[PDB]
């Protein structure tokens, strides 16, 4: 019985040329096996060379890997029809199985030769692969005729495969020949040169998946070099790649506005719009979506193909492996019938998973075209919208301000919920043939009890959505009532200084808190209805699966447990289960769509703006019909002039400007326009002032080239320098909104500086000097704004009310009644009764995380969630082996035994998943709690020197949102994961436990999957906060657009604003497909690991099943949760993502609460310290020396000085060393490093830091008004009386206000007295200075105040010393701190000068140089 090489049966009879040399059937093997080996030994040293930039795809490539890949299908079913015929005889047979063998790797070889030269373009050399492919066309081509020769027809499978193949290499043939005829190499004395494209020219795009082989298309190879360099070096932006033409976001508007002119040519409909949307949005974007929903469809019919394996897999293993041989036997050579080709066991399985690898690619294709489609769809419907941003009037619109509140948000939610919708498009086309499939499959499979199951999973999303809905309505109102908790949290992060000075830090945090505690049972009652989700998602399948054979069994009475239709059934349940939680959040989200699409509908369809000076008609309105706003206007002003203009208040100052600008809908008149028609770049500068939110020479420069020179002078016009010292960093500070919190005017100044600095034709300033209420500085600016206007030749335009250089060298206008009067000299408004006026990197967070469930959970509480999780997969576990017991115990036939334990499993089960739903929301909802309780009392017990150092800003951000994160985001999360590696450990478990060399071939596998885990954690983070960091600055330039639109306009500089927000969206987009492409890969990765999973388990359950004989319920139930593995990875993996993003607000949120100081500590004893503090006025300083960080400068230094009872000592000095320095250590808010500070006697180093601040009022620079009841806006701490009240807000100031208040001491105080005044503040600051019995009171200066406002304040200080008559105040303003009994003025941070009496200060020679 040797190793015979064709056949040894008949004694080497197959080694016989007689009956013709053709006819010998093994011969024509040999002659198909010539080709192949003819290809391998030519093109090995080709390979062999290669191995040891630039590209461009041949034409017409895709359907030559398309053809490749599907005769590699069929090249592996006739290996496999091969393989059963030379099985089932005698001998061995070896030339069924090897000519395909070697025409396997010739294709593979074939497919990376044109690889290879697809690398380099040099089409003659494939030459010799065509000569190859019309070699084995001819050869199949013989054994197909020798087959019709043979007469072995269709029904034998190899006749059939044989003609398969040969089609195969004619088509592959025609697809050379289709490339020879296209680029003319080899005949043709002139060959046809194609260039590589613009993208791969670029060389600065990464991103080259539009431009790559199909394999790289559907496996995303090159993102792997990306991945694999991202751990070395993290992802920049500029490391990541361009915007390629094909997604280009102006190439994309541009095909989008030919489906706008294309739909508005055929429709034409002025009030449609929303019909307009659906026409060019499908002509524009059909293209990719059908495709991405034509692989979507096509995978989820190569998913329907899974189940029925394991049906066919389970059915012929349950039928005892009888026959193993096929019927036909022609010429010696048995042909397998294709009844028993598809009915084997092995042929099966490989057919499994080669359906496996193609339909879990093809779903991945289909989400990665929605991805790029929805991506594209965000970039041209962001740049319509960005479009009609650039030609929107503002006064057309009544709310202008609030709809471009509402215009940036539509933007955000509108066009993001546009992209979601263009995301979850064809799950609107699949899933419902996803269950119509199934419900279908299911009943072939199972019977009426499947419909039993399939109308429990059509019970199922009902639930869901009515919880959805339910859920959103919570949110609503949670969201609504948490940004009233929000608002309280501003207001207890702007008054630092101002609560702990008025002592009012516990009564602001409970009333914090009880607005939290009120939010907390808004949360606790979403966290129940989003249980109930989590619940009914958790055990729909648990009654479906007890339902289906409880019916089968108890109420069918029909046929036996069939295992093959049970695991089969199963494998039906879970993919049809899959989709149906998701399709009723695919319904929301369409709802939401077509909401958004009217919203932008709506908007869309809004008024546009329209289509030397001189204007001479006259009418000029707003509403775009009736009453003109501005007319009678016929006033020239030719170039070479300044043009100062005039009139009453709101005379038409702002409607004549912007009739100037065109920006007013002018009913009757003309426009005369010559620069030195068509409109030039008119200078502007509005009333209302305008900042882009970035550095202050950014909104000086405003796009422009800088000069020193002009900078210089604009600097010093408008007092900028100092200015620019004034804040930290100058022309680098964040200027304006979004940065640092300006004045108006500055910030009327900088608008200016940026007007002048524009270098323009004209200047149009509407009242610069009407916010800027310096009066000095405004002359100095007028006449600096002079100097420069008639030093650069420029005409200008100046209108506004300052009068005091108006009428005497201008070639005035004025506007009386709302129209123009006289354009002329100043001699004729002498002459009309107007010159009367003018006479006057980390990986992970372990220990974050684990503190966050140690000091959040308690373990009488995480105990029970992990042994509940723990019990919920053990019984799903119990209930999958139960099946299986019972399946295989009906087959070889204490039934009900087994529907009555199999039904008391499911309940169990479901109960489970109840407790693990409770447990998780509350964990979450004692978490969320207990972490807000201590970040507030942490927040309340903290230095105001902290609240210098770190700003608002940071704390807010890690407070709210981080708090947001761990409210609606963590315990979502944390209930994912815990079920999803606790799923898939349990499936890996079973998987391990039916076949035990799986473990052997998990160890391998689950290493690869555990370093493509953690490549894929560390792009992934960062792919993550470059998509955050990315898509907030185009909202920010949405901002600065529609705040700042009338100036955008008004320069004719819309086209650079065009280019900077294409510029921002393509930076966001190309990110957004950066997370999306990673997302794919990282899914495509691990589904071909589960897909190795699927195969090894499948291969080694049949092979122990064969012969070793296996229980063979374990084997389906095997296959069963290999493919749920196979999605457990995806889940695994994408929930260890999203906890790592949460979690990462969380380690911070922790760090922020690891910031304590400032603790209070009254260590004297407290009996008598406080009471007698009152009406003293004592505080004798005994060289108390003061530091703050003590570092490097201490101002007070052996400052042995006392306030007398009664001398209410006015001690003014130097502001920038001793005025601010003791007026915070005197209320023990600084650090006094040495030395004794006595507070009328008592010990101020040991009291109770509540009572000290308590009994020591105070007066402020910028007075602010804690919001709540007006009592409480008095006195909250206190509430004293209602007479103390009104003695105090009437002696004091504002009693005309308080008695005409709506409420009285009980009414509102609207947000910090929003529109009260800014005396009013002085007033509640003298209220509660003579209401807590407060003899001292320490004063610093207004900072801008009137001077009726001042000596108000100061007949004020006179009732409070004639009340209180203890005070301390310092004042920069040196000029009216006079008024006192003693002073001290430290200059240079020391104490250099004291004055006990007020006379020795105007006599000594600092002190009267401090009173100059
Ligand atoms: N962009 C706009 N949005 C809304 N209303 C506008 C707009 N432009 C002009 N109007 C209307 O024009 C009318 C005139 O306002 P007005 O002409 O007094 O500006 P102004 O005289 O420059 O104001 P001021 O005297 O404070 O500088 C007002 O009713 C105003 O609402």
């Amino acid at each position: 019985m040797p190793l015979a090489f064709c056949g040894t049966e008949n004694h080497s009879a197959a080694y016989r040329v007689d009956q013709g040399v053709l006819n010998n059937g093994c011969f024509v093997d040999a002659l198909n096996v010539v080709p192949h080996v003819f290809l391998l030994f030519i093109t090995f040293p080709i390979l062999f060379i290669g191995w040891g930039s630039t590209w461009l795809h041949f034409p017409g490539h895709n359907l030559r890997w398309i053809l490749t890949f599907i005769l590699l299908f069929v090249l592996v079913c006739e290996i496999a029809e091969g393989i059963l015929s030379d099985g089932v005889t005698e001998s061995r047979h070896l030339h069924l199985y090897m000519p395909a063998g070697m025409a396997f790797m010739a294709a593979i070889t074939s497919v990376v030769y044109y690889h290879n030269i697809e690398t380099s373009n040099f089409p003659k050399l494939l030459i010799a692969l065509l000569i190859y492919w019309t070699l084995a066309f001819i050869t199949k081509t013989i054994k197909f005729v020798k087959f019709y020769d043979h007469a072995i027809g269709f029904s034998q499978l190899r006749f059939c495969l044989t003609g398969l193949l040969v089609i195969l290499y004619g088509m592959l043939l025609l697809v050379e020949v289709n490339v020879i005829r296209v680029r003319r190499y080899i005949f043709f004395k002139t060959p046809r040169e194609v260039k590589p494209p613009e993208d791969l020219q670029d060389l600065g795009v990464r991103f080259l998946q539009p431009f790559v082989n199909l394999l790289s298309k559907g496996t995303y190879w090159w993102m792997n070099a990306f991945i694999k360099t991202a751990h070395k070096k993290p992802i920049d932006l500029r490391a990541i790649a361009k915007l390629p033409i094909a997604m280009r976001a102006l190439t994309n508007y541009q095909r989008l506005c030919v489906a706008f002119d294309a739909q508005a040519r055929k429709d034409t409909q002025s009030p449609q719009g929303a019909r307009a949307i659906w026409r060019a949005l499908c002509h524009a974007f059909g293209r990719r979506l059908i495709l991405s929903s034509t692989f979507r469809i096509l995978a989820d019919l190569l998913g329907f193909a899974g189940p029925l394996c394991i049906f066919g897999i389970v059915d012929h293993l349950g039928k005892e492996n009888h026959v193993f041989q096929p019927k036909t036997q022609f010429l010696g050579v048995y042909f397998v019938s294709s009844q028993e080709f598809l009915g084997n066991a092995y042929v099966l399985a490989v057919l499994l998973f080669l359906a496996l690898l193609l339909q879990r690619t093809f779903l991945q294709a289909s989400y990665y075209v929605a991805i790029e489609t929805g991506i594209n769809l965000r970039g041209a419907i962001q740049t319509k919208i960005y479009n009609k941003i650039m030609h929107m009037s503002t006064s057309n619109l009544s709310m202008g301000e609030m709809t471009a509140g509402q215009i940036c948000n539509l933007v955000a939610i509108d066009t993001n919920q546009l992209m979601w919708f263009f995301f979850l498009c064809p799950n609107l086309w699949t899933m419902p043939v996803q269950i119509i499939v199934g419900v279908i499959l299911l009943y072939y499979i199972l019977g009426v009890s499947a419909l039993i199951g399939a109308a429990v999973i059509i019970l199922l999303a009902p639930v869901q959505y009515f919880v959805a809905t339910k859920l959103s309505q919570a949110q609503r109102t949670t969201l609504e009532h948490s940004n009233e908790r929000l608002k309280q949290t501003n207001e207890m992060l702007r008054g630092m200084k101002l609560l702990k000075l008025y002592a009012w830090e516990s009564i602001f945090c409970s009333r914090v808190e009880v607005t939290r505690r009120k939010e907390m049972t808004s949360l606790r009652a979403f966290a129940v209805y989003t249980s109930i989700s989590i619940f009914m998602n958790t055990a729909i399948p648990i009654a479906a699966v007890l339902i289906t054979f409880v019916g089968h069994v108890s109420f069918f009475k029909e046929s036996d447990l069939s295992p093959s239709v049970a695991f089969a059934s199963l494998s039906l349940f879970h993919i049809l289960v899959t989709p149906l939680f998701l399709l009723s959040s695919v319904v929301r989200s369409t709802v939401k769509a077509l909401v958004s699409v009217q919203k932008l509908s709506e908007f869309l369809s809004s008024a546009e703006i329209r289509e030397c000076v001189q204007i001479i008609g006259g009418f000029f309105t707003w509403t775009p019909d009736g009453i003109p706003t501005l007319s009678n206007i016929t006033i020239r002003i030719p170039r070479g002039q300044l043009t100062m203009i005039v009139g009453q208040v709101g005379c038409g100052k702002s409607s004549l400007l912007l009739a100037t600008l065109g920006e007013m809908q002018k009913v009757s008149g003309a426009v005369f326009w010559n620069s030195n028609r068509s409109r030039g770049p008119v200078a502007y500068a509005s009333q209302k002032p305008w900042l882009l939110n970035a550095t202050v020479e950014e909104n000086i420069t405003f796009e422009s080239p800088f000069n020193k020179q002009r900078y210089k002078m604009v600097i010093e016009a408008c007092s900028l320098q100092p200015d620019i010292d004034i804040l930290p960093h100058g022309d680098q500070t964040q200027i304006g909104e979004r940065g640092i919190n300006l004045s108006g005017g500055q910030r009327q100044r900088i608008s200016v500086a940026r007007a002048l600095y524009q270098q323009t034709n004209v200047v149009f300033l509407d009242d610069p000097f009407s916010a800027l209420d310096v009066h000095l500085s405004d002359h100095l600016m007028q006449a600096g704004i002079l100097e420069l206007l008639r030093d650069d030749k420029r005409t200008v335009v100046l209108v506004t009310h300052k009068l005091q250089y108006l009428p005497h060298a201008d070639w005035i206008i004025a506007m009386k009644d709302g129209t123009i009067q006289r354009e002329g000299t100043l001699k004729d408004f002498q002459r009309s009764e107007c010159q009367l006026f003018e006479h006057w990197q980390r990986a992970k967070i372990p220990w974050r995380a684990c503190t966050k469930y140690l000091s959040s959970a308690g373990i009488l509480l995480l105990s029970l969630l992990v042994f509940s999780q723990l019990l919920k997969h053990m019984v799903l576990v119990a209930i999958d082996y139960w099946l299986a017991k019972w399946t295989d115990s009906a087959l070889v036939l204490d039934q009900s035994v087994y529907a009555m334990v199999f039904t008391l499993l499911c309940s169990l089960g479901i109960v489970l998943c109840l407790v693990t739903s409770v447990t998780v929301e509350w964990t979450g909802l004692k978490v969320a709690k207990r972490l807000h309780r201590s970040l507030l009392n942490r927040i309340i017990l903290a230095p105001m020197r902290f609240f210098e150092t770190t700003p608002l800003g940071s704390i807010l951000n890690r407070f709210s949102s981080d708090c947001n994160t761990i409210d609606q985001h963590i315990p979502s999360t944390l209930e994912c994961l815990s079920r999803s590696t606790l799923l898939c450990v349990s499936a890996l478990t079973v998987i391990s436990y039916v076949t035990p060399v799986f473990l052997v071939a998990l160890l391998p596998l689950a290493v690869v999957c555990y370093f493509i885990q953690k490549y894929f954690r560390v792009a992934s983070r960062d792919l993550q906060q470059l998509d955050d960091t990315t898509q907030l600055p185009l909202v920010s330039h949405f901002a600065e657009t529609v705040e700042g639109l009338t100036t955008i306009r008004a320069f004719r500089y819309e086209a650079r604003f065009q280019q900077k927000l294409l510029e921002y969206t393509d930076s966001n987009n190309i990110a957004s497909l950066f997370l999306t492409a990673a997302n794919r890969w990282l899914e495509v990765c691990m589904e071909y690991i589960g897909a190795c999973v699927v195969l090894i388990a499948a291969a080694t359950s049949i092979s122990n099943s064969l012969h070793r004989e296996l229980s063979a319920g374990l084997v389906g139930l095997g296959l069963t949760y290999a493919l749920m593995v196979s999605n457990y990875l995806n889940w695994m993996v994408r929930n260890l993502a999203d906890m790592e993003i949460q979690l990462g607000a969380v380690k911070r949120i922790h760090a922020l609460l690891k910031t304590e100081a400032e603790s209070y500590e009254g260590l004297l004893a407290p009996s008598l310290i406080p009471k007698n503090w009152p009406d003293q006025g004592k505080i004798q300083i005994q060289n108390l020396s003061v530091r703050y960080d003590s570092s490097l400068k201490p101002v007070l230094k052996h400052v042995n000085t006392l306030i007398s009872p009664g001398q209410k000592i006015g001690i003014c000095g130097r502001t920038g060393s001793g005025k601010s320095s003791f007026s915070l250590a005197f209320f023990r808010m600084v650090d006094m490093f040495e030395g004794r500070i006595i507070i009328d006697g008592i010990d101020i180093a040991k009291l109770p830091l509540h009572t000290l601040r308590s009994r020591l009022s105070i007066i402020l620079q910028d007075p602010v008004l804690f919001s709540g009841t007006i009592r409480f806006n008095l006195d909250p701490e206190k509430k004293c009386s209602d007479s103390t009240l009104w003695e105090a807000l009437e002696i004091a100031q504002l009693k005309l206000v308080v008695k005409a208040l709506p409420g009285g001491l009980d009414a509102i105080i609207t947000e910090g007295g929003e529109n009260f005044s800014q005396g009013q503040r002085q007033l509640f600051c003298l209220a509660r200075a003579f209401v807590r019995k407060t003899s001292i009171f320490i004063m610093d200066e207004a900072t801008a105040s009137i001077d009726m406002a001042t000596e108000n304040i100061l007949q004020k200080v006179v009732m409070t010393a004639f009340a209180d008559r203890t005070v301390v105040t310092i004042a920069h303003r040196v000029h009216t701190i006079l008024s006192a009994d003693l002073v001290m003025v430290l200059k240079r941070g020391a104490i250099l000068e004291f004055d006990k009496p007020e006379t020795l200060l105007s006599q000594k020679d600092s002190v009267f140089a401090s009173f100059v």
